[PDB]
């Protein structure tokens, strides 16, 4: 199983990365 | 533990699911 | 590797609780 796991979190991880990317995106159009 | 540490990665990806919904959101209120 | 791995899902979860907070401004930011 813990390889799975690892592949699980893997996948949140990459899930955060482009998430981030996006929100910070939205801060600069709502940005002056 | 592996069954709480899978509890808690699901924990995680629902946070991300919600996250991802209103970052969209955001993303279209800001969008011309 | 459990500990490790309890570290890894911390990470995500700090990331996700930032990114949150973020996302929160930014909805306030677009908000009427
Ligand atoms: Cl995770
Ligand atoms: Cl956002």
């Amino acid at each position: 199983r813990m390889k799975q796991l690892e592949d699980k979190i893997e996948e949140n991880t990459s899930k955060i990365y482009h998430n981030t990317n996006e929100i910070a995106r939205n801060t600069k159009l709502v940005g002056e």
